[PDB]
């Protein structure tokens, strides 16, 4: 058969961009021709990422200056929440470019999420289309689904946003009392319409929803959402990049063969997350107080001058040599295969939570977002190949409590920690074992030409 | 069921209102409510047509006086071509009192023709909304579909008119030649935006299409039109009146009484059209021609002081009682019903059309516009339950061969004449079998509670 020519229109923040890129050279990888729309500086930005130049082309697309647009803003990285509708409705705009470059490109599928008019475009030019959503199954199926109802005049109440929809398949996967607001985003105001609205749409229009996930950690949730929407779920797996090769930094491969191995806890909390102050200091005294060695990279609080000014005073001289606190990028992937590293605390951000489930540290997690709290509850309650660290009222967790949750995965005497750590060996000899990945890209690419 | 609660916004002009008002009598006859939203003076003019007070209700809608209107102008029957797009910018500058309006009515669905923003409206409030036109489906299907590229900048080439676009399910349902310019609306300037951009946006907004029309006479066109835009087409059917159920005016009913059975051919040009001085002195003599008894209902041309006025010099000495040319509205359908009439010569406008596939006369057909010419295309052409007058240039046609179309189906010798009455008579009795129309009705409203 043919190959397919697949065009990708993702919504215009680098975290949409990026895994649409991976997914990309995934299919290039297997030689079908896929063409990227996204705006000017994105493209400068990730211009490197392109890893099959003759099989994957980018197309420019402009962003439109429309009323309350900041100059120069083309990605929502530029933009502040003041921002958000203008660059929704900027995005929205770009409607007639996009139905331009399709008309030359003559796709056979296109690759959507927020643009929820593609599918208008699929049947006035003539392509199938897949809504790719890179954000969690869970997240889609407790959201925005028929069986909830969402007021077009009102927003969601606490109590709404903590109620699951009929039929949603966990009652372990689920959002408490007080990370209800985590959940607020999916009724709120997206440019001309509200997102519940254009989510809606753009599942219902496509032919298709792809999903960045697996069967073994999703399938309930593809099932419910395949049964809601009356539409194929086609799971593309997690799409994970190659990590990065060459020799782990010397000076922190010195320092680690320094400790025992398995005896140092590792902490980092994404590339997008940066810490307030005081959420900062008690997170750097939660892990003194264990007394294990530690290794936290984390970006110093917003208009701190260095790590050391936000750090709480007399921090540095008590913990010597135990910790390092680092407030540059290091090389998590390296770090976490070191003999020396023994447990990962993650705020289970999509790329840390798989590298967590594929490494053989232990997993504690301090999620943040809606989605990092679902995926909390999947690894932590469901799955229970993980702890999760108890948090309070506007997400804010304790030294305590850190502590604690460190301890009961790191002692050799703690039941709990034996029990998550055989449940993480199961998993992860699952999921490393050969062809798994490659398996869902085949059937996804078999799927897409269905 | 609960009933349903529809509000109705058509396009400002007669033709457009009143067949909306047609609907809104047959739906709520079944106790669903109607709003319907109209400029006062279209309310003072079809105000009585009003059949069910408690369910169906008007509000009116200002029509905002915008550059170019001419005074007091609501209605395109109001204006000349001259301020056609100043009417669609005041159509279109209503907006904001209809979804002022809307947000009070809260209706369950809504139907739309022309107002292409109705859908924006929909997403933010949350209705459901039909597309509902008035026109035949093979207008639709032939002319502005996503297989037809128009250019937003050139026009649409005379070529380009006459070519069906790609996928048009009928070789005789199609233009000729000269007739190209008919179909030329299509590509017109219509206020802010062309007429193209206009019905595209509104075709593919719409949670369905609905047609007034029949799956037995334009089922492959309805079909089309679904393909095309992947949306369901729903089929009110026709939704004719019902008949003004009146004694006939004794002096026609005497005069009629003079001639023999099926022996009379009796003609109107609908409530519309004004013929020219030339074409209406041709359109008499060829009557004349014919020898045949006549019955010719026609406004007087435009600036003519009387009928007789406009005739050819010497017509009404020969004709004497043979042909009668009434300058006034008369009772077409109980004329139709009388036995003396058998043939009817029209303009195959859409209630002429139905009237006489009901009749038992014979169809003669001399089109004008471009539903016309199509539906004379279906009728004559493609199902041969008439016959067609063919015309020239300007769509002028000569009294040799309007004679020729008449004693073609009126001779009993004619070979033609029974071919086209067999015909007739085979649809008829399937367009009058009992239930017919309230199956279509029925269905329809079926439709709109999915
Ligand atoms: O100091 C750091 C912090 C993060 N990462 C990488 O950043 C990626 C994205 O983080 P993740 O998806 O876990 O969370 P997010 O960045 O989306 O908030 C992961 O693959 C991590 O390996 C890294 O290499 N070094
Ligand atoms: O002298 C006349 C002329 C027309 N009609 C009626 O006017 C209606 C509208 O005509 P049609 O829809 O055929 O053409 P249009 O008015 O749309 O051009 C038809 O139902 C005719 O029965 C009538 O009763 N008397």
């Amino acid at each position: 058969k043919p190959k397919l020519h697949i065009t990708m229109f993702p919504w215009v923040a680098i975290g949409h961009i990026t895994p649409f890129i991976h997914l990309a050279n995934e299919l290039a990888k297997r030689g079908h021709s896929i063409s990227i729309l996204i705006p000017k500086k994105a493209h400068t930005q990730l211009g490197h990422n392109n890893l099959y130049p003759d099989l994957i082309k980018f197309h420019i697309v402009t962003v439109p200056h429309v009323e309350g647009l900041p100059a120069g803003a083309e990605t929502a990285s530029d933009i502040d929440i003041t921002a958000k509708n203008p660059l929704a409705i900027a995005f929205d705009a770009m409607y007639e470019q996009v139905e331009t470059l399709l008309y030359g490109l003559k796709p056979d599928i296109v690759f959507y999420d927020f643009a929820d008019w593609i599918p208008k475009l699929a049947a006035q030019i003539g392509f199938k289309t897949v809504c790719y959503n890179v954000i969690c199954a869970s997240c889609m199926a407790i959201g925005i689904v028929p069986a909830r109802h969402i007021p077009k005049d009102r927003p969601l109440t606490e109590e709404e946003l903590m109620t699951p929809p009929e039929g949603y398949p966990s009652s372990t996967v689920v959002l408490r009392g007080q990370e209800a607001r985590t959940l607020s985003f999916i009724g709120m105001d997206y440019g001309a319409t509200k997102f519940d609205v254009r989510i809606t749409a753009a599942m219902q229009g496509c032919d298709a929803i792809g999903i960045r996930t697996c069967r073994e950690l999703e399938g309930p949730m593809c099932d419910y959402l395949s049964a809601q929407y009356n539409k194929p779920v086609f799971l593309s797996g997690p799409v994970l990049p190659e990590s990065p090769k060459g020799p782990l930094e010397e000076k922190w491969e010195k320092w680690l063969n320094k400790f025992e191995p398995k005896s140092v806890v590792y902490c980092a909390f994404g590339s997008q997350m940066i810490l307030q102050k005081n959420q900062f200091q008690e997170l750097v005294l939660g892990f003194e107080m264990t007394g294990l060695p530690f290794f936290v990279a984390l970006s110093k609080p917003h208009g701190a001058d260095s790590i050391e000014e936000a750090l709480p005073e007399g921090f540095l001289e008590r913990v010597g040599d135990r910790g390092v606190v680092h407030g540059g990028w290091v090389q998590q992937t390296q770090i976490l295969n070191h003999q020396s590293v023994g447990c990962f605390v993650s705020h289970c951000g999509f790329g840390s939570m798989w590298e967590s489930l594929l490494s053989d540290s232990q997993i504690v997690l301090v999620p943040r977002l809606a989605d990092q709290i679902l995926n909390t509850r999947l690894l932590a309650e469901e799955l229970k190949v993980a702890v999760e660290v108890e948090r309070g009222d506007m997400g804010w967790f304790s030294k305590e409590d850190l502590c604690k949750a460190i301890k009961s995965v790191m002692d050799e005497e703690s039941e709990v920690g034996k029990l998550v750590k055989k449940n993480h060996a199961k998993w992860r000899e699952t999921l490393v074992s050969p062809g798994y990945m490659d398996n869902y890209l085949e059937d996804f690419i078999q799927q897409l030409y269905g």
